[PDB]
């Protein structure tokens, strides 16, 4: 059912922030700063931002009609990583590390 379904999306984004991942998921747990230096250009390249936080909130405020609304959030959340950074960067391998704990969870539900 959508109910159970979206309680369970609940328990992946609370494992994603959760102290076990947060050498990786700290820079995805709140909007991208977009005032600070190096992020100059964020918004004309990223058109539809995405983070935890704001992901938690719309679940909170019943946003989503089902888990796969949920996990297209997250998942453009971190496709807005991967496109808006050089492949190299480290933002990007910290990405990849909180991906697989959010993919392992949600092929798993
Ligand atoms: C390039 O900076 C980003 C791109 C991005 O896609 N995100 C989600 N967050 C940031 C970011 C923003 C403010 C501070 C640190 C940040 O990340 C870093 C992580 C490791 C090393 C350097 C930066």
């Amino acid at each position: 059912s959508h109910m159970e379904q979206l309680k369970c999306c609940s328990g992946i984004l609370k494992e994603m922030f959760a102290k076990k991942h947060a050498a990786y998921a700290w820079p995805f747990y709140k909007p991208v700063d977009v005032e600070a230096l190096g992020l100059h250009d964020y918004c004309d390249i990223i058109k539809h931002p995405m983070d935890m936080s704001t992901i938690k909130s719309k679940l909170e405020a019943r946003e989503y009609r089902d888990a796969q609304e949920f996990g297209a959030d997250v998942r453009l959340m971190f496709s807005n990583c991967y496109k808006y950074n050089p492949p190299d960067h480290e933002v990007v391998a910290m990405a990849r590390k909180l991906q697989d704990v959010f993919e392992m969870r949600f092929a798993k539900m």
